[PDB]
């Protein structure tokens, strides 16, 4: 059994994608329970969160396997890990954030544009640091 | 105009998994670089994933308008997240682990089926932890 091109595969990077969410969005959860006052809800969104986080690195070293769900690049180590991170970068700033900047001005949301735009722009210093990291590398 | 409906809103929604995974990933790299020794790419890898943190919680901020992008349902206060992880924690351990467990045995992928097994169980101890904290809540 194969695990690239597989349902299975497909079915681990959907996971890895939704628990990377759930706690993203539990530790955002959890900074509006800390406004509120709702501290032991914060701390069960906060440890909730640490599951999370469990899960989509189980998810992620199965991947190892066939490819950074991000890039399709192998991962591994940090050579192989700045590589991959630099590609998807690159097309973050090259490509998807421009683009999405372009339709939210053309569909009138033009605050959201600019924001669109300065990831752009922050995506792409992220690209440059961790190209300067690769270079210096030694291992 | 109105951000329901429009490709923005996809966008946001996509641009939001993007930014989620990527803190993932980096954190994941860090953890690769740490056992390698490599402490200075460890730490940029970790400086860079806060920047996606900021970034997927830009994107959240954006998305409170239409819904969270797990469930559709508004969120915001502690008692609409805590209902919104409720719904969406439900749906992963009645159906998506359950399905994934089911495909990844059927494909012949035994651990990750049960590793699949493993994280709905999980899910509904969250999903029931979670209940537990709603039902408790004073607001
Ligand atoms: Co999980
Ligand atoms: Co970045
Ligand atoms: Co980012
Ligand atoms: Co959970």
């Amino acid at each position: 059994a194969q695990l690239k091109g597989s349902k299975t595969e497909e079915n681990l990077k959907y996971a890895f994608a939704g628990e990377s969410q759930a706690n993203r969005r539990y530790l955002y959860f959890a900074s509006k329970a800390d406004v509120e006052g709702q501290n032991d809800i914060a701390a069960l969104f906060r440890s909730t969160a640490e599951g999370e986080t469990g899960h989509a690195h189980g998810h992620l070293e199965y991947l190892e396997a066939v490819g950074d769900p991000a890039t399709g690049l192998p991962f591994g180590t940090s050579r192989q890990n700045l590589q991959s991170a630099i590609a998807g970068e690159t097309h973050e700033y090259t490509d998807m954030y421009p683009g999405m900047a372009k339709t939210a001005r053309d569909e009138g949301f033009e605050e959201i544009a600019n924001w669109f735009e300065t990831l752009a722009k922050a995506e792409r210093s992220h690209a440059n640091r961790y190209t300067k990291a690769l270079d210096g590398l030694v291992d």
